[PDB]
């Protein structure tokens, strides 16, 4: 089964993601002040995204994002059964990646609050695997945010991945790529990286609702865990009609 | 019309840029200290011209920039009616680009000083979409700034554009000129990024003279509007001079 | 000899690894926050990765690392006789790299103790060439570290030599494998850069031994000097099968 | 004449190199701590390398350096009549390099210390165009660091310059240099970018003795000035004996 081999390396592309990106906010929240700012945050997810699209771009194509998937299918680039599989395929192992940061800082992580998992508050470690609203960051300005941001990524992507353009050599679509995710968390108002994967978002807040941290990560600012899924889904479709309109539609 | 169809190409590379770059510049200006200094406004500007670039590159050249299209123009390698309608549409899309800024940070931007809009101060949000002066920053210092810095990216972006050297493939092109724009930031003394774009100056400074600032954007800093504008288009005159005596003339 | 040829290419990549990156290191510890934080020791060791495997990749296939070479030897791909030779090579210009460090900085590595020479403490320099426990990270918890982060490099490193995948160009390969490197250190708890190399370990440790820090550099930390070497030489035998069982065992 | 043609080249090349280092280092020590510290000095100085050979690389070679053309020189790869014309080349275009500096921020430079211009102290503006020694930076001392920088230089870039290797395509060559210098001045003990250059040490110390800085700039740090030009030639020819002796004798 070839849509089996696609899977398998969907997972470990997020795998390496979701790893390499939580790991250094982890960093980051448990030593405040100590172990750099927003700057290392967005490079290192930025970066993770061009290894794990390195890693499985010849298997997979490396989508690693649930929006990427949908918008491909959207263009009838993709058959419609892959949208399912990519999508457990990337939500599995986002899961996955977010318990090895949880066992590479289970000491440092349960030391945070004293001895108790707190979700949300100035002593919370559960914003280190899903993002949360901030003072001006409510469910109506946190829907936007995300629906420009995965607009953009979508209309970057689309960009290097057209078969009417050049074909681009291995080596630089991942670098592209990545740059995109380092722009976008240092442009919009989201200082967790990566804000804009629905498979980034869910699978490790599911993690924590299982590890210890109890429901409360699901009803938690006001239902915001449905935000980062519907918002990126929409915005994936705005991108791609932006993209098409102005460039995709003339390429003769 | 091909001519059409490159124009909507630069509006969106323009729209990209500022975009993703003004975006940067209103988190370090609303939060004060905390996202960030200037060296991530620089990067995030620098990178967004690769990926302006790239996306742009194929349909239109990816000029992104009044002065450099009116550098094509002097030398003869492009059609001199190419001018207005690239220079309308790197316009349109960087006022279209600073309303995107203004929608996502529309709370934070009118509560930097209360519940009013102020052009400058210290409770200043106008310095996010446009360049004004600074102390020792005034109207006859910031003309020569802005004057070597456009010849700088002028040679740059020659070397790289000139047929008689060998063809550089795609994906490096837009890496190239991207590295400019944030040597420049960093260099020369301009806490904005990409102080030496005359569409990315007067387009976002417009849009706020009509989105509540008033007219005062215009008539400030002993009338510093028209500065971002003349001084690149001399100095891409300049940059023009100075790369063809010392590498175009013999170029054999 | 061709076996002698590459080993002294591993010698001197190895040798400009340490030297390179453990001269970041020396800077931020004897400067006490002047000459920045953990993202230059970060940058500069990654970036010394991408630099020592351009100047020996061409003679000995830039290894630089016994659990790299290990990696190898274990799925067949290089012969058993290149495991000690390599080693030896590796080790042999770790220990040179830190010599020529301690001569750079002899005067300020003597001088922040006053006139002695500190293993480990506030005023600790046999942290600069050989890395150390924290407080959270004792030799259970330093263990799975150094296990997960060798294991992840093994697999970013496979993707871009099986030779089922396209052939990768020079001068991408070096650049992916520091990419690697940088993001591991700024991920997993270790501020010291490369925690994942045997060779960058015990070289520089060895040489602390007999610069002057006595044989307490072996003896501290409950017996420490031994679980970067036995680790990493663990997770390159978990990342080879991480990585065949996903991508490695398909690619028909 | 040819030679002429590639004099202009290199004049052309450190022109840029000095003017994008320098402005870097004048915005950080005339604003103390507010334009970021030494990471963006070294990352502008290791871009403007990438950005000097990306231009003048086709005419000339892109040396941008006396200690590097020597080396060619002592191969016999290149005559020994370029040694005198490139580094004439290189010094002019140092000294004009600074002169852009100098009238870029006239002004703030001399209100640093009221209205007077110092060459060393806490109120020194000398140090922004030529490097000085510190407190551990001794006579002595520096020579060391200036020998070992300079000959890990010249390692570096005679492996993807040897003509025994695979040819490097162009764009990734420039970028390659530029890794080496920003390394080098993160690594080696000097605040002040590139400071294993004659051209760049030289050109503009020469230009501040007649700007007004006066003859001190020569006769301070018990006669400094000849450090950094003795100190790097004959580190090109350790270098040249290192890389000779691992890896250029046995290119066969």
């Amino acid at each position: 089964y070839r849509l089996l081999r696609q899977a398998l390396a969907e997972c470990l592309g997020t795998l390496i993601l979701v790893m390499f990106g939580c790991g250094s906010v982890a960093q980051v929240v448990l030593s405040r002040g100590t172990h750099g700012g927003f700057l290392t945050i967005n490079l290192a997810f930025g970066f993770a995204v061009t290894l794990a699209i390195l890693v499985a771009g010849q298997v997979s194509g490396a989508h690693l994002n649930p929006a990427v998937t949908f918008a491909m299918c959207f263009l009838a680039r993709e058959p419609w059964i892959k949208l399912p599989i990519y999508t457990l395929a990337q939500t599995l192992g986002a899961f996955l990646g977010a318990g090895i940061v949880f066992g590479l800082y289970y000491d440092a992580i349960w030391a945070f609050a004293g001895n108790e998992l707190v979700v949300s508050g100035p002593n919370g470690t559960a914003g280190i695997f899903a993002t949360y609203p901030s003072g001006h960051l409510d469910m109506v300005n946190g829907f936007f945010d995300q629906f420009i941001g995965t607009a953009a990524l979508i209309v970057c992507v689309l960009a290097i991945v057209d078969p009417y353009n050049n074909p681009v050599p291995r080596g630089l679509e991942a670098f592209t790529v990545g740059l995109v995710v380092l722009v976008i968390g240092t442009s919009m108002g989201f200082n967790s990286g990566y804000a804009v994967n629905p498979a980034r978002d869910f699978g490790p807040r599911l993690f924590t609702a299982l590890a210890g941290w109890g429901s409360e990560v699901f009803t938690t600012g006001q239902n915001w865990w449905w935000v980062p899924i519907v918002s990126p889904l929409l915005g994936s479709i705005g991108g791609v009609f932006v993209y098409q309109l102005m460039i995709g539609c003339h390429l003769e």
